[PDB]
């Protein structure tokens, strides 16, 4: 079953319900865009994202330096209905290549379930919703309808190929390290990739290679959705946390530091630099705030608004937490339980792991440095497909990676900047 019911057309008419024009509540003010209801609780916006930051309102280019080295910047980018609706295509198809596997399967359920709580209440006897967890939606007759999601998908900002999952903050609560979670907001192109170094001592040299092997941009969406995943369970892992690398010289030189949460994010022996006691630091503190959210719960009586019942919000909770219920209705964080979905959303859900579903080439770590970035078309089917990525099948392009080789598979890939000496290492 396809994870997207509908192939939208960018130009398909408004109908107020799954294309509508929205605005995000406390983006400020902004006018309305156009948006895509892809799936239960999932939109995507086909605009430059200007709207998630006061300070990121403008596309432009120039000197506030080169800074990031890797960075690319082209203000026109995503300003047509073309691009647009070929975004919509593109992210679309990167979703169902996703969802094609089990793992991603899995991951975009646990997305789905991941409803932001409702921990807006001033008042312990009634349950009520964070309305920066929702967005509004302009109905036919013109009015407005607050609607409640777990993500969207949006154009990046200025800099096109700094891709980000974030979120509407909170005056007193960290929503995405509470157990709370909060609507997700990632910005993403499907329109460009990364090169990388097929051998691991030219791809984590700052000085070597030009990128020959392209990332699989559906690795680059999972990336994403994995940090989404854990910022919708609250489980984030606060960004101060780093590992001062002292495994790469060049990395050294210029004293890289790499959050706990990228390195979680990529899995494999990345996670392993998060030391044993530093983890079990982590699964306490998370364990924690789902026990405060059991208690909220059940401190709770009445519901606020209409939408929905208290036992239908109340299940969707214990049902997003795995929580038990007692004889008397009381919710309790059961030990196993916590310590199962804490790791599914956290070592099972990695980016290391979709490069096996996948089975394409991809970095080893993320403890390397970019070479370049491509633009690309995935939209066309002789270019790209849901099954094999660029590695049609029945093609040269099947065997070796030959389909992410851009050398091989020129016509696919066009390079805009080379990142390799860019480097202060
Ligand atoms: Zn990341």
């Amino acid at each position: 079953m396809p994870f997207v019911n509908k192939q939208f057309n960018y130009k398909d008419p408004v109908n107020g319900v799954d294309i509508a024009y929205i605005k995000i509540p406390n983006a400020g003010q902004m006018q309305p865009v156009k948006a895509f209801k892809i799936h239960n609780k999932i939109w995507v916006i086909p605009e430059r994202d200007t709207f998630t930051n006061p300070e990121e309102g403008d596309l432009n280019p120039p000197p506030e330096a080169k800074q990031v080295p890797v960075s690319y910047y082209d203000s026109t980018y995503l300003s047509t209905d073309n691009e647009k609706d070929n975004y919509l295509k593109g992210v679309t198809k990167l979703f169902e290549r996703i969802y094609s596997t089990d793992l991603g399967r899995m991951l975009l359920t646990s997305i789905v379930r991941g409803i932001p709580f409702w921990g807006g209440s001033t008042i312990d006897t009634e349950l009520k919703v964070i309305d920066t967890n929702s967005i509004n939606v302009i109905q036919p007759d013109g009015s407005y309808r607050s609607e409640e999601l777990n993500l969207v998908i949006i154009g990046p900002s200025a800099d096109i190929i700094q891709f980000e999952s974030k979120s509407f903050g909170h005056e007193v609560l960290n929503l995405t390290r509470n157990g709370y979670g909060s609507t997700q907001y990632i910005r993403f192109s499907p329109d460009f990739t990364f090169g990388f170094e097929e051998s691991l001592e030219v791809d984590t040299n700052p000085l070597l290679g030009a990128g020959k092997f392209a990332t699989d941009p559906a690795v680059t969406l999972a990336h994403e959705l994995i940090h989404a995943g854990h910022r919708l369970y609250g489980i984030a892992i606060n960004p101060n946390r780093v590992f001062k690398v002292n495994t790469n010289a060049y990395y050294e030189m210029s004293g890289l530091e790499v959050s706990f949460e990228e390195l979680r994010t990529f899995g494999g022996h990345d996670a392993k630099f998060i030391d044993s006691l530093q983890e079990n630091e982590f699964r306490l503190y998370y364990y924690n705030k789902f026990k405060d959210i059991a208690s909220t719960l059940n401190k709770a009586k009445s519901i606020v608004g209409t939408t929905a019942s208290l036992q239908y919000m109340k299940n969707v909770f214990k049902e997003k937490y795995l929580l038990s219920e007692d004889t008397s209705g009381k919710f309790s964080v059961d030990k196993l339980k916590f310590d199962k979905l804490y790791k599914m959303l956290t070592e099972i859900y990695t980016e290391d792991n979709f490069v096996k579903f996948f089975k394409v080439l991809n970095r080893k770590t993320y403890l390397n440095f970019d070479k370049a970035v491509f633009k690309i078309n995935i939209v066309p089917k002789v270019n790209y497909t849901i099954y094999d990525g660029f590695n049609l099948r029945n093609t040269n392009l099947a065997a070796n990676f030959n389909g992410q080789n851009t050398e091989i598979n020129n016509m696919n890939f066009t390079k805009l900047k080379n990142f390799t000496g860019l480097f202060e290492f």
